[PDB]
Order: structure tokens, then sequence, then C-alpha cells
């Protein structure tokens, strides 16, 4: 059950759900397996906040084990499109897609919690059918692999060759290791 | 759950769902497997917006893997019937049915995000029963194939022969490749 | 548990199961649905009897609810290939393949029990996939329908047009009706 | 069904759910198997209370059998990041994660009921695949085990070596035993 | 479906669910299998009622077949902690945990209906694994058994050895029998 | 879904579900299998209605096929406890448990529809385990059977011996037969 | 069960199963789906017949819907390795592997029945996993497709390009058409 | 059912199954998944052949998709232990364990059919449990990987480093490629 | 199917299965999970061989993943009861029971193949029920652990304390390590 | 796969299965759960041996986890009816029925292996239905418990009161403990 909170305003007392109250403060929660429906919801929140104030910065809290690539690209493309800088904070973990979205945040505004765990791997897919169809889908996933690696190299700042080697197999990076790799910029240890 | 949002108006503060709030701005979300139930909901949204302001454009956001042809065709006929132009934007991906609706958008208003993937294929179906019945259903699906290819050629601008050859098997098109093919017009890289 | 029947010959006593003993008398049983394994077994028996005596008649009892068409064609082609005349008898019921194999017996050696029944209908099938593949499989089953109807008219003496009209839907026929229709030659009521 | 309670305020009477009413008093309920969804909910509740009054102490009732490690670390890091001292209380039981979060509370503000049962064990995990991938995943759970033991020693005050020996297998600690170990500070037997 | 009732208050009329209306009168319903989620709901109600009026007594109605030992302890420890006296009533039945919570009520305020049943038995548990871990879990369930028999002896007033003999196997106590045993104080036959 | 109804009266108009509307008129619906949750709800309504006017009668409509015994005793004990007389009416049917609650109503205020059916049978149960435990449970159900027969004899007026013989096996009684037996006092054919 | 047949030899009468009796006549039956177990059995028969007589031709009857490719290659390699000429005959139907083995027979000894049907299509396969592994399995199945098409061109005599065009999709061929295509040399209609 | 073959000798005719007849010729079949029961059977055949003639070469036919490693080691160890040279021939496909046993044959007596396909990959495994137990099983499977690679380098002649690089992922090899890789010696294109 | 082999003796030719033939040579095959049926069969073989020749050594081949303890104890007690020295050999792998029986063989006659594996761990078990019954079954499995460890120390020659430390968790050992530990006496690499 | 053994007699070599060969030596095997079918088979063996030689002792090996009581009673009554002395031996384990049959052997001819185990407990049963039927089945299982306890006291020589206390719950006993308990006579440590 989602709890309800009261917000004091000039008009009077107002009741909001815990998630909507934080949305009012430009906070979007990315939680669980990435998919088309949850991604479209996040896209709607980014566009809504852009209109309210295109100057202020938006925040994205990523705690997810990854998911569909196509759904993630909808979020990634939306972040780069809108004028507001999107700050990404990793809570708990950030897998292949969560990590791609984490590093896709605005340069200097990417954060990670101290005990967080980041993991990056290459795309995984499968197709059953004729050899001709296999060649088509096989070429498509390879293109996505190259495209994802090219974008990660840009945000992380590492060379494309290095990304291919590291993403060939699952690689787990802690919060300090991620800072060196370039996935995140700083760690939020304590409130200052 | 969907996060509620507040809209300021002359009467006072008003509460709207995230999707309903965007619907007020002539934005319709086409998400997931196309089926009769969701299609009738999109049709109702279009007709409602037409009454409010037939001059203003409508924006359809497509992120779906395709689905039933009859359900998708009810959306296409609705778009062409109504006077306002229906702009189509592709987020994440637009498969066979999603691509037909995408290219069916108003000329010059079709858009695609840079990392979106547009796949087009021919109709697929099946029937079990007597040979006489199989002949009836086989002729019907073939007629549907020609109808879809005829319309796709009209919107894309390519010849019917080329569309038939290209759609004989699954064909994946990136956002730039789609521009040359004619499925879309421009790519929304960044807000200007 | 098939019973064992002892056979007395000049050499001495011999033991055989109920089915092999009848096989020695050139009697083959066609029971159950027509599949590839049972059909291949019947083919071996026919070839075996031909080598033993290429001029003595063979008896084939048919009590089956029908089955695969390809399997039946192996039996039909084998019957029309070898020199011995295959006398077919209907016991209990004769479905599409059972009736086709029944009427495929040697002219003047086709029999049917009094309380037996025969059923003829058009082929059944189906396919799931692209429209292109459907056209292929649809054309194939139609050719089978035309080919099978042609053979039925040859063995029954009826006209191809009449067969097509009677095979469009399941048609049941009794033993006397089958004689008038040309499916069988005579009814075996009592030993004389 | 959750009951609704009435709160008398200067503005007037207001209706609150039982869980929301206690949230207003800085009480957060941690219940059931730990997971990403419930963890983000607790995180949102903590951040919300910090904004309202970063000086007042928060309370976190813990009755859970444990769960995912990553989800728990999000709660742990959030508790340490915010300024308010989080006072953990153990109701019924506190497993591996419930205990790790229980001992993570502010020094001097960790409590447990007299009949509560605490339990600490090493991480649980598994992976199926190639030997190379097995080695990769095996090193992570070992790092998580070492990282979790380091933090437990910091809060409880026991040496790292002792924590390893005691955490090798499931160890159950009663409320008084937990006080000596260092997981909790005091027992709440009766209201004074 | 839960029905809604109207309350004639000074500040107009308010609509409350049947359970919330009774909660306002310091009545809590404990029904069904005991578990962590429902137990945390009863604890919230007990704490909320204590804040409203510590002097007034809280009524608990127990109609349950028992459940998790840990979940029940959260309720038991909460009852003893709060200053107000919890008056337990037994409707229908009161199994192992329902009976433990029933007898846990304040001395002189434990009641039972004439046709109600009571059942007390030792704890139930199980574990699968190595012999070493089996020995661990076995020691705790034995320790929990001794702890529950000590507390039951205190409320009932019977010797510890007597409780062990009876609890070894399931025992069924009628309402008058429970009074003699000490589980309850009196019976509520009719309103006076 | 339940249909909402409105009351056009003074002091404003109030909308309630049809079931809650009837509850205001002192009408409680007992429908379906008896269980702890539904029985607990009925208990709240009885206790709730008592507070408004202990002098006014409460109506109970029974169309249940029977259920648990413990849940039924919670209702029976509540009816006898409260001061207002509970008038039971049988709609459709009243099985073993429903019939026990039907006859338990106030003398002279028990009714049955003309085409309603009633059946009474002994308790049914089962236990799997050691022989020692079987004896415990077998003795318990026999005590329940004797207790239920004693109460039924009291309300109906028949001797305990007659009730025992009739309840050994299912006995179906029509509305007129029930009147002679004593389960109900009169029949409601038409409104006067 | 398989019927037993008596064979007269120098020693005396000898009993054998129907399949074993035909095996002595240098006849092998290929029925059902191709697999490692059935394929190895056929290989053993070919080796045994070769040792018995390395100059007498062997007969292979084919009636199967196809199957694994690797299993089929074992049979194909043996036929091309041993000195005796393997005469292939098609009964009922010959699918991808059945047709490949059919056309692989000795030149001039490939026969087909009048009503038999031949179907040829490209290999079918699938893999699920990382993009790297997909490229490997995809390249492998493509080599098989090219390798199989090369062999089919050699036996049939058709150009490699024509075989590739006709194998992209399922193609059916009657016995007369198969002769023109080069799959079989002659049609066996009547022994007379 | 396996066919029967009559063997003629001076003593007289004798009947053997197809597999048993080939066993007399020192021919063993390794078909299907490699498990413990099938491997144990193969070991029994090797020891039997050694006793009758410890100087004649043995022939092992391999058509298997791989299987357990422990079962494979029993076969491998027995081949090296006995004096007779085990000639390994691969029909169809040879996976990780089939290829390992294939290359384990006597130097100069390892053959491969032309259309065969060999596949080598690193071991597979997995475990679920505590972190300590995971480290144990991880070290174990890693040792197996190193041990298996060492043996492969010895039989294939390649370097340990090269084998490690080629076995990290599934690698397919045709008959000619296996010769160059040292996995086999010659190709049995024809008996000549 | 198991292959049949002929044994030439002075009396004539005798046909035996592969396992029965080796049984004549005092060779027993312990393969698969250790259950009561397979174990009882091995016991019968041991007794039969003892009656034939109580002075000739018996050979027991072991390749199994372990199993029930009670079944294994019957085999162990029989080996130590009879006079013939049971020589144990390990092929592929030897689990807890497989290793216990392996090391239980006659001193100086315990062998293992080079690439074999050995695994020793403490017993496994579990129970579900009352706390009293748990204590019983827990004490029993602990006695088995102590009993089995005592026997292992006797045959291997290691101290009881060392065995307990090495059996607390799964411990893997290769053939060379087993020799040093004392489970086996030597390694069989070649016949010469 | 039961192995086959050859028995050398004056007439000539004979063939028997391992179990049948031992049956000639008056050895019966009681393996697995005690059911009607297996018990009936054992009864037939006991009667056959009596007719062959009613003066030679019979040997019964028991390795079973128990089962139905009625089936075991057939074996017990049969052993006490025939004249030969049935020497019982336990291997691995002896449960409730296994131990009952074990102690039922002839006095002075009851043996146990050194590492065997025994478990005795009261009967287990259950019934679902009307309360009347429960009393019937309850009384029946109680009589069986007393009857079986009386017989156990007779063979073991223990008092009936002592057996009742021990049988109440599962009691485990080792071979030496069984001797002191009168359950067996001696331990077969070695043949000697």
């Amino acid at each position: 059950l989602v709890p309800m909170v009261i917000e004091q305003t000039s008009r009077g007392e107002r009741s909001f759900d815990i998630y909507s109250r934080l949305l009012k403060e430009r906070v979007i929660f990315l939680t669980g397996q990435v998919e088309d429906h949850m991604a479209n919801l996040i896209v709607a929140q980014m566009l809504f906040l852009e209109a309210e104030n295109p100057e202020k910065d938006i925040y994205l809290y990523i705690n997810s084990p990854g998911g569909v690539i196509t759904a993630g690209m909808s979020i990634y493309d939306t972040m780069q499109f809108i004028k507001p800088d999107v700050s990404t904070i990793c809570m708990g973990q950030a897998a292949s897609m969560g990590a791609f979205l984490l590093t896709a945040g605005a340069k200097g505004k990417r954060f990670c919690l101290p005990n967080s765990r980041v993991m990056i791997h290459q795309p995984l897919g499968g197709y059953q059918g004729q050899a001709t169809d296999i060649e088509i889908h096989a070429r498509e996933i390879l293109k996505v692999k190259g495209r994802m690696n090219e974008l990660m190299a840009l945000h992380t700042g590492q060379s494309l060759e290095q990304i291919e080697r590291d993403t060939e197999r699952d690689r787990f990076l802690s919060a300090p290791e991620a800072v060196e790799y370039g996935l995140v910029d700083s760690i939020l240890t304590h409130r200052n």
C-alpha cells in the first residue's frame, strides 16, 4: 500500500501519494524490470516536468536489474532531447540498461551511493526459425551492440575498444570503481 | 502506479493523471500489443480531440511491437477521417503495425527518435480445417497483404514492387534509414 | 495380450500369435488411425506376401477412423504396384483414408459387411506463419484434394464433378449405398 | 483491509489510513520479504521526512525474514545519508537483512522487543552457465559477503574475524543476546 | 463486500467502514491465519489507540486457527508494552497462537463465549539441509517451545511442568474448561 | 457490481450501496459458505446495530449451504448475547449451519419462504496422523456433535434422542415440514 | 506388434520379424523423424550388409517428415563411403532430410512412387544468449545451408543459384516434377 | 525395435541383434547424451574386448551432442588404461565430450567423416547456496576446465594458451578444419 | 539395450549379457543413485560370489553421485562381513556414499582412475512436524554423522578431528589427493 | 537389469536370475515399501519353500522403510503358521513394519548388521467423513495399535506398558540397542 502525505500550500491542505509528492519536486523513480509500459510512464513525467520549468534539473533514481533495450532507448532519447539536465542516482544496483541510463545522465550530475553495485554486459537475445531469418536478426542485434558500446564510450569517456573488451562478459563495478571507469562522477556518502 | 499531477487554471488547482494531463495537450500514447480494446480507446481519444479543436494537430506516440491488423486498421481509418493532422513520433520501436501507423501520419509531421528501430514485415496468420476453408482464408490474408503494401507505398512514396520485395521478410530500419525509405520525415535529436 | 495359436504341420507342432497365423493366410489387418509407422509395417507385409506367392490374392481388413494422407498413399501405391490382387473388406467403419484404400482394392474383389459404414470427406490441414507460406501450403493441399478425387472417380466409376460435390462435406454411406455408389462390389452376409 | 482513522486538526477533521497516520509521526513500517519495490517506498518515506524536519528522529519498525541484498543497501545508504538519526526497532524477528538494517540504526537508538528473534547468516546466491561466468559471479558474492561483514563489525563493534565465524552458518540471537553482541542497545519491556 | 455505516457526530455526519467504526470504539479484530502483514496492522492499531487514550481499555477479538510464532510475538510484546489493559475475547475458536494471545490479556479481563473452543499445542517447524544446520534450527524451536510454555504458565497460573505435559499433544478446552485451566477469567453468556 | 442507491430525505441526501442501505434498516445478509471472515463481519453488524436501538429487532436472511462450525458459533453466541431479538428468515435454502442459525433465532420470529428448503446433518471432519492424535480429534468432533444436538433440541423443542436419529444422515425438510419440526415458526407467503 | 514370418533355409524353417526378414533381402526402412538413435541403427545395417556382400545393391525406403541434419549426414556419408550402391525409394513423403537422402542415392537407382510428394526447404535453427554467441551459431547454420545446397546441386544436377532460389521457402514437388528436377530418375508405377 | 542378423559359422547359424553382431567386430557405438549409465555400459564393452584379444584395435563410433563430464572421464581413462588402440570415428556431430573422446583416440587412428561437424567449448555448471559453498564448486569446475584443456593440448598438439582462447566460447569445426587443428588425423571419404 | 556376448566353454556356446558376463569374473557395477533396490541387488551378487569362491577377490566399480545412507550401509556391512576382499575402483566420480564405499574396500586394493573425482560431505536430511519429533530426528542424523566419520577415520587413517573439519562442507579431491588423504591406495594409469 | 547366474548341477548347466538363484537357498528379500502385491509374492515364496523342505530354516532379509499394516500381517501370520523357522536379518534399516517382521522371526535366529538401524512407531491413519464414521475408524486403528503392541511385547519380552510408552513417538535404535531391547538376538559382525 502506497502511503498518502499532506502538503501545505497557499490554497490549503492537499493530499498526495508519496510518489506524486516527490514528482512535484522533479524526482522520477526508475524501479524494476525495464519495459514498454513503465518506460512510457517515465517519458510522460520527463515531458511534464520540462514544461513546468525547463531550467531546473530533473532527478532519476535508478534501482533496476535491466530489461528491454528498445524501452530504454525511449528514456535515453527523451533525456538528451529535453533541455533540463537529468541527474542520475544509483540506489541498490544498476544493471545493463540501468547502467546505460545512469551514465547517460548530465556530465557532472551523475551520482552513486557508496554500497551500490553496477553491472554492464552486452545485449542478449534469441530467435528461432529459418536460417535466412536468423541472419537478419543476428545482424540487427550486432548493430545494437555496436550502437550501445559507441554511446557508452561517449558518456564514460573510455575508448570504444576498451568497452568492447569489458562488456564481452558481465563486469561488476562498485561505486568507487565506477567513478574511475567514468560511469558516474561522484559518490553521495553523507548530507553536507 | 500512475503519478497524479496538478494543473493550475482560473478556477483553481485541479488534479489530473499523468496520461490524462497529456491528453489535454492533444497527446495520445500507443503502447504495447495492438488489440481491439486499446484501439477503440485510441479511436475515442481521437474523436474527442477532433470535437475540442479540429484545427489543432494531434500527436501520437508509438512504442509497440505490433499486433492485430483489424484493430490497427481502425486507428488508421480514424486518423484519415478526422480533419486535424495526426503527427506520429516513434519512441523505442515501431514494428509492422506500429510502422504502418507511423508512416500513415500527416506528411511532414512524422518524426522518429535517433535510436528508434522501425521493423516492417508482411502479414502472418494461420487457419486449421478443411481445404475449402483454407482456400477462403488464404485468399483473404493475401488480399490484406496487397492492401497494406498499397497503402505503405502511398505514404512512403516507394513503388509497390519495392515494398513487396522489402517486406517479404523482416526488415529492420534505423531512424536515418527510415527517412530515406519515407517512413518518417525528420529526426528529433535535440530541442531547438 | 494377443493369444497364441498352435499350427500343426508335417514337420511338427508350431506356435504363432493370432496375427502372424493369419498373415500366413495372406490376411493383413488395418486397425486404428493411419500413421507412418503402421503404414510402413503394412507395406512390408504386402511385399513379403508378393515374394512368397506373386499370384495369390491378398486380403486386407479395414477398420480405421482415418489418418494421415501421405501414409495412405504408400499403401495405395504399393497395392497398385504389386501383381497380386488386394481384396479389401470393411469392418466396423471406413473413414477418408480407409474408404480410399477400400475402393482402391482390385476391381470385383471389394467387399463390405452388412452393418458396416463408410465415410468420405475432403482433406484437412492448416498452417501458421507468413502469408507467402500459407499460399504455398494452401496450393499443396488443394492439389491433394484434386488428385484424391480423381483416383476416387476412377475406382468408383462416378464422375469427377459428382465426387467433388459429395466430398465438400462429410458424407456417410451404408453398405448397400456404397455398392450403388461404386465404392464396393458386394456385401458379405453369410458363408456360402 | 486497512482501517481509516480520524485526526483532529485546527483546520478540521481529516481521514487517514492507519499507515499514513503513523507516517506523519515519523514511523516507517518495514514488513515482509525485502525487494526493490518496497525498498524504494521506504526510501521515499525517509527522504520525505528529512525535508519536513531533518532534526527529529525517524523510526523504522522491522518485522521481516530478509530478502535481496541490493534492495537493502538502498535503505542502508539512505539511512546513513540523511541527517536524522534512524531508530530501528525489532518486532517479531529480524533476519539477515532485517538484522543488518537493525544494527545500522543510530548508536544508542537501536531497540528490540523482549521476545524478538534476530538471525544473521552469510549471503545466498547462485549462477548457471559457463565456468568463466561462474567465476565472475562467485567473486561478487564473496565481495558482498566481505563488505557486509565489515559494516556489521562497524555497527556491532565486534571484530571482523568474530563476525566471519559467527556468520558462516545461521545464528539465532535472542533479544538479550543481541544486546551483548552489539546488534541492539536496549530492550523495550514496558512503557515507563 | 464490507458495508459502510454513518456516525452522527457534532461536526455533521461521517461515513466509516464497519471495521473502522469499531476501531474508534477501541475494538480490534484478529481473524484468520496469523502472519507478518496482519500482525503489523494490529500493532499499528494498538499504538494508535494508546496515543488517543492510554487509560481506556482496548478490546481484542480472536477468531483464528493460529499461525507464525514470530508474527504473534509482535502482537504479544506490543500488548505488554502499552499502558492500557488489553481485554481479549474469544469468538469461535482460539488455536495455539490465538490462545497464547487470548491468555496474554490483562488479568480479570479475559473472556470467552460459551460455545467457543480453545486449542494449545507445541510449536511446529521443519528444516532441510546438512546435519550441522539441522542441529541449529532444532535448538531454536526447542528454545521457542520452552519460552512459550513459560509465558503461558505465567498467565494461566499453572506449573511449567503441567503446561509441558498438556502442550506435548493437541488439547481441546471448552469455555468452562479454559476458566479452570486459567486461559480465560469468565464467560459472556448474556448482556446484563 | 453492487448497485448504489440514494435516500432522498432531509438533512441532505446520502448515497450507499444497496447492502449498506438495508443494514441501516437492521437487515443483515448471510449468504454463501460460512467462514471466519464473513462470520466476523456479521458479528460486527450485530454489535453495531445493538448500539443504536437495543429494543428494535434485527433481521437475518440466510441463503447459505453451510460451512465451518467454529465460525457459526461466533454468530450464534453473538445473537444470544445481544438484547435485541434476532429474526431469522430462510431464502432459497438453509443447510446444516444455516439451519442451526435459523432455528437459533428468537422464538416466534423465525420465518421461512414457502418454496425454501432446509437440511440438517451431523458434523463432518477428518484428521491424518498418529493413532493417538486421531483419538483426540475424534473425541472433539463427537463432543461438538453432542453439543450441537443439545442446542438444536432446545430451540426446536424436540427431544435429544429424536434429533440424534434424524441428524445421523441428511434430512431434507420443506418449509411446512420445518414448522412442524420446530426449526421455524411460520411461513411468509404474501404481504398482508 | 510386428508380425513374425517363417523363412525356409538349409537347416530348416526359421522365424524372423517382418523387418528383419526384409533386412536379409538388403532392404532398410527409414521411417519417422530423423534422430541420432534411428540414424545410428540405419548406419549399422549398412555396414552389416556391406560385409555380407560388398557388390550387391542396397534398397532404402524413405517415408519421413524430416528431422535433425547432423543425424542425416551420418547416413549420407555412409552411403557415399561404402562400395555398394544404395537405391533410394520414396513412399508417402520425403521432407528436407528425406529428400536429401533420396537424391543422395546412386545415380540411376533413385525411384519415386506415383503419388509420393517431395518437399525441400532451408535449414531451421535457433539460439538464445549473448550477441557474440548468436553470431557464432548463425554463421554455423549458414555454412550448413550452403553446404547442403552444394550437395543437392551435385546429385540433382541443377545450378547452385537455382537450388538457393528454390530452397529459400518450402517447395513441394510431385513424382513427375521430381524427375524433371533431378531428385529421382524413374517412377515405379506397376511391376508388370 | 533393433533388427536381428544371423551369423553363419562352422558350429552353425546364430542370431544376434545388430549392435551385438558389430560388437564381435570390436565396434562400439557412443550415441546420444553422455550420461553415467550409457558410459558404464561402454566401459564394460572395452574391458570385454580387451580380454578376448588385447592386441586387436577397437573402433568407437561417436555421434553425440555431449553430456556429463564425469561419465566421459571414465570412458577416457579406460581407453588409455587398456592396451588396445581405440580408433575413434565421428559420425554426425561431436560436441565437448564427443570431441574430447574423439581426439583421445590412438594417434593416427582418429578419423572423421567429410560432412561431420565438431564442437568444443568450456565446461558448464552451476550451484545455488551459501557463498562459501559457491567458492568450493567454482574452484572445482575451474580445475576441470584446466585439466580438460591440458589433455586437449596433449592430444591435439596445440598449445595450452591457444586451447584456452579457442574454448572460451563455442567453436565449430568441419572435418578438414579438425585435421589442421590436430583434433583428428584423416577423413574417410571413400572405402578405397 | 545391453549388448549380448557369447562365452566359449568346453560344453559349448553360452549367451550372456555384458553385465552378467562380467559378473562371472567377480565384477560388480555400482552405477547411479544409491537406493534400496539397486543396493539390495549388489548385496545378492556379493553373497553369490562368496559361495562360488570365498577366497577370490571381488572387484566393485563405483561411478555414482551418492544416495541414501541406509542403502549404502547394507553394502558396507556385507563387504566387511564376507571373507573375500572387495577391491573398490572409482570411475568418473565418487560422492559421499560412493567415497565411503570406495574407502571401505580392502586395504591395499582400493584404486582410482587418474581423471576421477571424489567428494565427501556430511549427511543431509530434514523433518517437518512437532518440536519434539524434530529433536528425535535431529539426534538420529547427528549420530549417523558421528558414526560415518568414525568409520572414515578408520579406513583412511586420518584423525577423527580432521575428518570432522573436512566433512563440514563439500570437499572435492582428485586421484592424487585421495591417495595422500588415505581414501585410496594407488592410481591405475596403464595395464602394464 | 537383474543379472543372470549359471548353476552347475548333475543334469547340466542351468540359468537363473540373481533373485531366483538365492530363492533355492531359502533366502527371501523384503525390499521397499510393504504393500499388498509385494507381500503376496513373499507369502507365495514362504509356502513354496515349506513344501520343498518343511524342516530347513528360511532366511528373510529386510531393508524396508515400512508400509501398510494389513500387508505385513499376511507375512507375520504366514511365518507363524508354517513349521520352518524364519530367520530374520535386517540390512540398512527396519521401520515399524520392518521391525515388527524382524522381531517376529524365530527366537535365537533374529540377527542384525552392525551398522543397521531400527525405528518403531505407532500406526498412522486418517479418515474424512461424518463424525459417526470417524468414531468407527478411530476405534479400529486404536485396536490395531494395541494388538501390534501386544505382539511386540511377546517377541521382545518387554512389558506392554514399556512398549506403549516407546511406541508413542518415533524411537530409533542401533544394532546393539536392539539386542538389549530384545528386538534381535545377535550381531553378524563377521562370518568367522
